[PDB]
């Protein structure tokens, strides 16, 4: 029975939720038109009360909003200048109204964190990947059950965490977190690299998908490597030259979330137990102050 099993380590939910909004957002607003704050508040606010409503069935009660703050861009970039620099100039190039959204969408998130009860995971340069993965690792080995809900993130990285499930809104399914290939899976974006991101081959300069020059290509690397080293890293040091073993060593930094460096570990940390959460009471005056007459009558369903 499930009333005799509400779990005194309460379920808590991480939602993925910067990604939700953009791609609901992608989808609502056309091009060539100005993005602007109700519109992003209006398309927030029914985001999150679609997917509270999900973990709350679930029976996941903690929600923790996790969002992707990069207005000064991103830490792994201090570290690696190239880093999604690829993602930017795409953006440059749209006719979409990409610098409304994000000033709408960072004024939102402030209006979230005074007036409503989540824990909205928000810092400038870390992704909202950071926070799952730091978060992750802490709550599990505090012995709470957990829910990711992010319709197209990779969390197999998170394989060995007890009780880690994944919930994709956009395709309606679960998600494997334990998938069978999550070491090998990670050392193929550490050694091929993660064009998406960036991140390219340890078989090239750091920078290569940021300056490549026409022509230009990565040699190959066998797979074999890749089994190798992800069934036993000290083989990284063996089977690569040294040139590809420092870039082994940058590519973890950007990659793998245990090398997620420890002031930047400690910083999620240390901000998630200081939130200061709104009361309950605030939901209602923040739908009044900002004209939401039809969320008013929906309060309890946020």
């Amino acid at each position: 029975e499930m009333m005799l099993d509400e779990d005194y380590k309460e379920g808590i939910c991480l939602i993925d939720f910067s990604q939700i909004a953009l791609s609901t957002a992608l989808v609502n607003f056309p091009d060539k038109e100005k993005i602007n704050l109700s519109m992003v508040r209006h398309l927030i606010l029914n985001s999150i009360k679609f997917n509270v409503k999900k973990a709350k069935t679930l029976g996941y009660t903690k929600i923790v909003l996790c969002i992707d703050n990069a207005k000064s861009g991103y830490w792994r970039r201090d570290f690696a200048y190239y880093y999604k620099k690829n993602r930017g100039k795409a953006r440059e190039e749209s006719t979409w109204d990409w610098e409304g959204y994000f000033e709408s969408s960072h004024k939102v998130i402030d209006e979230l964190k005074a007036y409503m009860p989540y824990i909205v995971m928000d810092i400038d340069k870390y992704e909202a990947n950071d926070h799952i993965a730091v978060l992750v690792k802490k709550f599990s080995l505090e012995g709470h059950k957990i829910l990711i809900i992010s319709s197209d993130g990779d969390f197999t990285q998170l394989h060995k965490y007890p009780n880690v499930k994944q919930w994709s809104p956009m395709h309606k399914k679960w998600v494997k977190i334990k998938s069978g290939s999550a070491e090998i899976d990670c050392m193929t974006k550490i050694l091929k690299g993660d064009k998406k991101d960036n991140v390219a081959s340890v078989k090239v300069r750091s920078d290569f998908w940021f300056t490549r020059v026409e022509g230009e290509r990565t040699p190959s690397m066998k797979t074999s490597i890749v089994e190798a080293i992800a069934n036993d890293r000290e083989q990284a040091k063996v089977l690569l030259t040294e040139s590809e073993y420092n870039r082994y060593k940058e590519n973890l930094v950007l990659i793998d979330f245990d090398y997620i460096p420890d002031n930047i570990a400690s910083n999620i940390v240390n901000y998630y137990n200081s939130y200061k959460l709104p009361p309950r009471g605030k939901i209602y005056s923040y739908f009044v102050k900002a004209g939401l007459s039809k969320l008013t009558n929906s309060i309890n369903e946020f």
